[PDB]
């Protein structure tokens, strides 16, 4: 055990996802919320989204977390798999993160015109792995399998 490792899981233990939703970059209409803690570690999520996310050229996040630690540069990476194959991968930085603070966080997602096969292709067989730092530290991975409808 190094010190960053215990840093990492005190940055962990400290964190929650309190809620989050997309929207089309377009209309802004709704696509998406939820309050489950999608960035648990160890388990396999599971969402259903609407198959007409994958006709939006962006879309919208908003994603409300709380942190007991303080962070210097809160970031994700994200990729889309697709059985076992990464199509696209997304950075996103938060920065700095106030101990005990709760924060919401916007974020505009732009696909490559990926999310070219149909959804009923899909659906079932995208995986969308999340992975939190606070700089280079890597605090957790977690996956959300995907299903369209
Ligand atoms: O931003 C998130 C997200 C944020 C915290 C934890 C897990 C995440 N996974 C996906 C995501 C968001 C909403 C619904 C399903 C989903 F898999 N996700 C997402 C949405 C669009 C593009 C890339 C990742
Ligand atoms: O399905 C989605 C999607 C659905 C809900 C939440 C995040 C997703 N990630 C991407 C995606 C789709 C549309 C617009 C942006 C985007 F990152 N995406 C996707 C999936 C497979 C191939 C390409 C993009």
């Amino acid at each position: 055990m190094s010190a960053k490792d215990e840093r990492a899981r005190e940055i962990l233990r400290g964190f929650k996802l309190n809620w989050m939703n997309l929207r089309d970059a377009e209309t802004g209409k709704i696509l998406w919320q939820g309050t489950e803690d999608l960035s648990v570690p160890g388990v396999e999520h599971e969402a259903r989204v609407p198959k007409k996310i994958l006709k939006c050229k962006a879309v919208s996040r908003e994603l409300n977390f709380s942190s007991t630690e303080q962070m210097e540069k809160f970031r994700l990476e994200q990729k889309v798999y697709f059985k076992g194959q990464c199509l696209e991968e997304w950075f996103f930085e938060f920065g700095f993160v106030i101990p005990n603070s709760t924060n919401t966080w916007q974020s505009l997602i732009e696909a490559a015109p990926s999310q070219m096969m149909p959804a009923s292709v899909l659906t079932g067989n995208v995986i969308i792995e999340t992975k939190f730092f606070d700089d280079d530290l890597l605090v957790s991975t977690s996956r959300v399998r995907l299903f369209y409808v």
